[PDB]
This record gives C-alpha cells, sequence and structure tokens, in this order.
C-alpha cells in the first residue's frame, strides 16, 4: 500500500512492523544481491549491524501521521555506531575502493549513508527506522565485575590495569579520538570510566591521561556467576 507489512524474503527476519511502499521489487533484488556480495563477506558485530542497517535502509519503516504515510530514514545513532565503530574497517575499505572506481557490483542505486544527514532518534511515532545498535543489553549489564569482555560493563572503574587515570570520553586531550562514538549508551554518561562499547576488545578499556599510553585495558574481575 503506502504502509504495509513487508512482503519479501531477504529481510523477513529483520523487519517486524509496517514498511514503506511506493519499485519494492527493485529493492528486494538489490538487497538480495548485496546479501550475497557484501553481507556474506562481513563477520561478527559488523555483520550483525550491517544486516539490520541494510534491511532498514532498503525497507524503511512506515507510519501514519493523520492521513499521510511517512517514510522513516535511518537513525543518526545507528548509522554512527555502524560507520564509526562496528563496521569502520569494512566501511573505510569500501570507500577507498570507490575512490578508485571499484564499486560493489550489486549495489544498484544503494549508497553508504552520510550519518550526519540523518535524524537523531526521538515521540510516540519515530522520526527514523530505529534499530537500537547503541543500546545496552540489560541482562548483560554489570557494575562491579565484567561479563566476558565487558561490552556492557557500566561500572565506575576509572584507571587502567597499570593504574593510569582514564581520560574522559568527552574530552580530546591528551588523546584525540573519533571512535568509539559517544552515541553508545555505555558512553552517554561514561565520565572517565572503563568501557568496551565497541565489544571488540577482550576487556573494558579507556584512553589514558598518560601522553605516552594512548589506550589501555582496565583490570576488572569476572562476575562470579558469568558463564
Ligand atoms: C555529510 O552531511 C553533513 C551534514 O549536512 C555535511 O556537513 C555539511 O557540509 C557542508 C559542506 O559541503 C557545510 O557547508 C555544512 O555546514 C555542513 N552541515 C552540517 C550540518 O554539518 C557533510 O559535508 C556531509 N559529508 C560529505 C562527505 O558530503
Ligand atoms: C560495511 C558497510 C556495511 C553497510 C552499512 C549499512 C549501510 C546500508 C546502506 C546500503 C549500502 C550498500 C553498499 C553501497 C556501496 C556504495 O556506497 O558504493
Amino acid at each position: 500500500g503506502y504502509c504495509a507489512p513487508y512482503s519479501g524474503k531477504v529481510c523477513k527476519e529483520y523487519l517486524t512492523g509496517q514498511v514503506w511502499y511506493s519499485g519494492g521489487w527493485k529493492n528486494e533484488q538489490v538487497t538480495t544481491a548485496l546479501w550475497d556480495e557484501l553481507i556474506s563477506d562481513l563477520t561478527g558485530l559488523c555483520r550483525e549491524a550491517a544486516e539490520k542497517m541494510l534491511c532498514a535502509y532498503a525497507f524503511p519503516n512506515c507510519h501514519m501521521e493523520g492521513g499521510r504515510a511517512v517514510k522513516a530514514p535511518l537513525c543518526f545513532e545507528d548509522c554512527q555506531a555502524t560507520h564509526l565503530q562496528f563496521c569502520y574497517n569494512d566501511w573505510v575499505l569500501i570507500e577507498e575502493k570507490k575512490e578508485r572506481n571499484m564499486f560493489i557490483k550489486s549495489r544498484g542505486h544503494f549508497r553508504l549513508p552520510n550519518c550526519s544527514s540523518l535524524p537523531h532518534y526521538n515521540m510516540r511515532r519515530p522520526n527514523c527506522s530505529y534499530i537500537g545498535l547503541t543500546e545496552l543489553k540489560e541482562s548483560e549489564v554489570s557494575y562491579d565485575c565484567r561479563n566476558g569482555n565487558g561490552r556492557f560493563y557500566m561500572g565506575t572503574m576509572n584507571v587502567s590495569k597499570s593504574g593510569i587515570p582514564c581520560q574522559r570520553w568527552d574530552t580530546q586531550y591528551p588523546h584525540k579520538h573519533f571512535q568509539p562514538p559517544l552515541v553508545f549508551h555505555q558512553l552517554l554518561e561514561g565520565e572517565n570510566y572503563c568501557r568496551n562499547a565497541g565489544g571488540e576488545e577482550p576487556h573494558p578499556w579507556c584512553y589514558t591521561v598518560d601522553e605516552s599510553v594512548r589506550w589501555q585495558h582496565c583490570d576488572i574481575p569476572m562476575c562470579p556467576d558469568y558463564v
């Protein structure tokens, strides 16, 4: 229709509400070919983010505002998480190939989004096709210990394993940084606390106040009851 359930196959597992209509087959074709060429070449947290982002890009959520059907673009925070953290390495490698006129063969009209041009999430009806990449997994959050690599460690440990004070995430001195982006919920009020918001390190970590130690893991005990 204008707003209707997703009628395709490739994104069946990722799309749960109404999506925008009016074409729809062209986006199914392209997404299917990209699943084979691009998605299947990705791994780990990048792959997880990319699948959700690709489906939300290709089949935007739809909602009614009075009599008008509204297409919801991607969210700034999800895009930031994907571009600057989860998929940064793969994203840079694609962009560098594009500079040499080497393109993903199956991209069709699809293009990597510019995160800065997208709405910031939140509002009973969302302004974007929110996927939640920056959110905490509540059951895995911990405070006095870490579950596994501590991706969702939210404690107040504020020195590295050798005792160096952490630099604040919201400051660019002594170490300048663009990743992890501060849209991750671990970092919104991250103070100078050890964090593993990207989930790629084996331990929570921080940039340190020592000019000669850009970043270092913190030393946090495993949670007694973590398996
Ligand atoms: C991605 O989008 C942002 C947001 O619009 C662009 O930032 C603008 O850049 C232009 C220069 O072309 C400036 O005149 C504007 O002041 C910027 N706007 C904002 C809101 O920051 C950015 O240039 C885009 N990135 C690319 C590579 O095109
Ligand atoms: C590693 C990047 C994974 C994609 C991240 C989410 C982006 C979804 C939009 C679809 C982009 C499809 C590839 C387009 C390639 C290009 O810009 O030339």
